């Protein structure tokens, strides 16, 4: 019957705010948010405890009824905010089965990956010699990965309409972390105001709508006499299937959210990790060479990296490890919320307790890793120069709603990193001031905005 101690009754610093309720709290911590209650978890031990131990009781999502703008409904609640249950359970095993069909975990995906990755050299090599932030870029690489296994297409870098796209997109993500968010959703009324509907998702709304638009082109070119080639056909010859099924999560409604969650975390996640890499690997040059060291004794600068040499490539793993320790780029993951009543730490959480698992306080448990404020690649090596994964490395997180992209986005990283490092070598323009390690806090953690020169090898 212990309930978790806390404060009684800030939103765009909420990582560090509630770093500071953990040291005088403990690490499960009781929070008052409007007349929503919220539980905090943090570290290890209390997250484990919550997603896998409890891993049934935790595998909800808190009721938002702002996507009701947006089209949810029963059957229509995409993956992420999906509540716990059947239209979730079929989406998640639809997307993780269609990923695998269309070439995850085999040279297919590998090749292409590292092709627009080619794309991407090409892209910065025309900057020949002068500073740029290569955030744009590496959101343009990152995302045609992601739009040609779900939209069987890729774009230019010059696309007027990608760039629009690319756009909404950054600027919706905004939208899932805001004050107005949290008071329309703990207080459902207000969305009552045709007004104040509007301007609410308004990135969102505009974003889907410009997803509408690729999704008809898409209909049209569509060859359903042939084996569905990327994951919007399978949904749709799915859609075919289900005429006449009630109880279906193929409809209309749900394939352009379905396609919005996927596609938006296949691009502001591992690009945004990406940005983090190259700002650290100009912070720290000694680490970038130790990388192109052994790209050269695995690869060379031949032939285009491929996911057999990440086996021989331990030193590059663990860069790439701690640049998602480092960078930390979800550090509250995805709110979830309790389905039953569970104990944690020794403290009762009610069933319908909003819970936030606060993950950077996991990759940066003091406890766990031996330097956790720095970029460190040894926490991932051992002194005989193997690559370690601890259990507090969860920038996915864990349990039944772990990120259901890990795969896609491990081999991004490595293919995209490694091809980087392969061709370029990354440093502070000379005469500018040495960029800050810190990041920014949107929904997701960027790194503060730099430049940086790339000179080939
Ligand atoms: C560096 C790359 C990535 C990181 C760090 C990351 C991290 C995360 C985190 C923290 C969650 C929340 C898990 C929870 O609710 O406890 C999540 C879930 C999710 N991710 Fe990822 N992710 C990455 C890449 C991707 C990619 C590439 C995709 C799509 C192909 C993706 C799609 C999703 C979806 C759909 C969910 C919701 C899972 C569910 O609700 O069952 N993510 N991810
Ligand atoms: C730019 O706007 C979008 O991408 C979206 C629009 O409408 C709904 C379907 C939004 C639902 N939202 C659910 C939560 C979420 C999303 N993308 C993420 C990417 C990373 C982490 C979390 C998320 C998506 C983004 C979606
Ligand atoms: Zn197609
Ligand atoms: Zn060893």
């Amino acid at each position: 019957g212990k309930l978790p101690p806390g404060p009684l009754p800030d939103f765009q610093n909420t990582p560090y705010c509630f770093d500071q309720l953990r040291r005088r709290f403990g690490d499960v911590f009781s929070l008052q948010l409007a007349w929503t209650p919220v539980v905090v978890l943090n570290g290890l031990a209390a997250v484990r405890e919550a997603l896998v131990t409890h891993g049934e009781d935790t595998a909800d999502r808190p009721p938002v009824p702002i996507t009701q703008i947006l089209g949810f409904g029963p059957r229509s609640q995409g993956v992420f905010l999906a509540r716990y249950g059947p239209a979730w359970r079929e989406q998640r095993r639809f997307s993780v089965s269609t990923l695998r069909n269309l070439g995850l975990g085999k040279k297919s995906l590998e090749q292409w990956v590292t092709e627009e990755a080619a794309c991407l050299c090409a892209a910065f090599a025309n900057h020949s010699g002068r500073p740029f932030r290569p955030n744009g870029l590496l959101d343009k690489a990152v995302s045609n990965v992601i739009a040609s296994l779900t939209c069987g297409r890729r774009f230019e870098y010059d696309d007027p309409r990608f760039l629009r796209l690319l756009d909404l997109a950054q600027e919706g993500l905004k939208e899932e972390s805001g004050f107005l968010r949290e008071v329309l959703n703990a207080v459902p009324v207000l969305l009552h105001i045709p007004a104040l509907a509007g301007k609410v998702l308004r990135f969102q709304k505009a974003f889907l709508t410009q997803l509408d638009e690729l999704l008809t082109e898409h209909r049209m070119t569509w060859d359903p006499a042939q084996p569905p080639r990327d994951l919007t056909e399978a949904f749709l010859a799915e859609m075919e299937k289900a005429k006449g099924n009630p109880e279906s999560s193929f409809n209309d409604e749900n394939l352009r959210i379905v396609v919005a969650d996927l596609f938006s975390a296949g691009m502001v996640t591992t690009s945004t990790t990406l940005a983090w890499g190259l700002l650290l690997m100009i912070l720290h040059p000694d680490v970038q060479r130790r990388v192109q060291q052994e790209i050269d004794d695995v690869i060379g600068q031949v032939r285009r990296p491929e996911m057999g040499d990440q086996a021989h490539m331990p030193y590059t793993t663990a860069v790439i490890h701690e640049v998602q320790r480092f960078g930390d780029i979800v550090p509250l993951g995805v709110t979830h919320m309790t389905s039953r009543d569970i104990e944690v730490q020794g403290f009762r959480i009610p069933k319908g307790t909003t819970l936030i698992t606060n993950l950077s306080s996991v990759l940066k448990d003091e406890a766990v890793w031996e330097k956790p404020f720095r970029f460190h690649p040894e926490h991932f090596l051992d002194a005989q120069g193997h690559f370690v994964k601890p259990e507090a490395f969860l920038p996915f997180s864990a349990g039944r709603r772990a990120c259901l992209g890990e795969p896609l986005a491990r081999m991004e990283l490595f293919l995209f990193f490694t091809s980087l490092l392969q061709h370029f070598s990354f440093s502070v323009p000379t005469g500018q001031p040495r960029p800050s390690h810190h990041g920014v806090f949107a929904f997701l953690v960027s790194p503060s905005p730099y430049e940086l020169c790339a000179v080939p090898r």
